[PDB]
């Protein structure tokens, strides 16, 4: 299944960075993306989870588990062999009901024989993947709480109904700001990682280049990818290779002076910012091959780590000259 490539899509920046950012370190939380409903928001989400090597999973588990061994008790697996599939990527409707987000035990069918009666549901899906949700501002509180739990936590724990139902969910939270429905409660925006815009352009050229751009691909999507599929390719060396210097790059105390100064001088306090802040620079040095955390890549992803915290570009230019 062909899917429009990432390096082919136009302008996004702050999003594609968000993106790569996320697939080095996960640890730096949710991607918060606003904006207007054209622009297209889970296009670089999917094209990301493309280009990504495929993963190993047992073929008939609910949870992708990497091997029979990992599969779930409560899971029965009759597909043992493992095979190689897509990133996956799940989409979170409006509406959704909290056992198809979440699972759960059919009682009716768990008094027969217990336990192998849990009904997996969207989290079970995500697992080793991207979870994305299109109108989040949309969602109930208590629903976004336990996705912002659960993609910290990295597991999905539905203690309910006189069982205790535990399963593997680790994946990158995307969570779209429409338009305006009411810029919501602000206590759950701090729980996201990075927060940034996609704009829909204006102009008449750039819509018409986007436009063309789609319907080459459509044309042939076969040989659209031919032609694009280097670039995503240096795009997934990147990160695999960030990765792999992640835990090597420094954190000098200057940096650390920097993060706990930039986030003073604002609004958006300490900790959870001042580290996803850290976090956030740290994954973009791995990104360019740097050593160690410097000034600049602070910079960079300050209004991304820092902007949707607030009760920015003016105090980091001001604080962080």
């Amino acid at each position: 299944r062909p899917v429009f490539p990432f390096s082919a899509i136009v302008g996004q920046e702050d999003m594609k960075l968000a993106l790569l950012l996320t697939a080095v370190d996960p640890g730096i939380g949710g991607v918060l993306v606003f904006g207007d409903r054209g622009t297209g928001k889970s296009t670089a989400v999917r094209a990301l989870a493309a280009l990504l090597p495929e993963i190993e999973a047992v073929e008939g588990c609910p949870v992708s588990s990497p091997n029979v061994e990992m599969i779930p008790d409560w899971a029965t697996v009759l597909s043992t062999n493992v095979i190689r599939k897509p990133t996956p990527v799940v989409d979170l409707p409006l509406g959704v009901s909290e056992d198809r987000v979440v699972g759960a035990l059919d009682i009716e069918r768990a008094i027969s024989k217990g336990e192998k009666a849990f009904e997996p549901g969207l989290l079970a899906r995500a697992n080793r993947g991207y979870l994305y949700i299109d109108e989040c501002n949309l969602l109930e509180d208590h629903i976004v709480d336990l996705l912002l739990d659960v993609a910290q936590s990295g597991e999905n724990v539905v203690e309910r109904d006189g069982l205790s139902i535990r399963h593997p969910a680790r994946f990158v939270l995307v969570g779209s700001g429409n338009p305006e429905e009411g810029d919501l409660r602000p206590q759950l925006l701090d729980r996201f990682g990075l927060s940034v815009e996609v704009l829909s352009p204006r102009d008449v050229e750039t819509r018409v280049e986007v436009i063309r751009r789609r319907d080459t691909y459509d044309a042939d999507p076969k040989a659209f990818l031919e032609e694009w599929r280097p670039k995503d390719m240096d795009i997934r060396n990147q990160i695999l290779e960030a990765r792999e210097r992640l835990p090597k790059v420094e954190a000098p105390n200057t940096a650390l002076y920097d993060c706990a100064a930039l986030c003073i001088a604002l609004g958006s306090d300490g900790l959870r910012g001042e580290l996803t802040l850290l976090r956030s620079a740290r994954a973009l040095a791995a990104l360019e091959g740097a050593t160690a955390v410097g000034r600049d890549h602070l910079k960079r992803v300050a209004t991304m780590a820092l902007s949707h915290r607030l009760r920015v570009a003016r105090t980091v230019e001001e604080t962080l000259p």
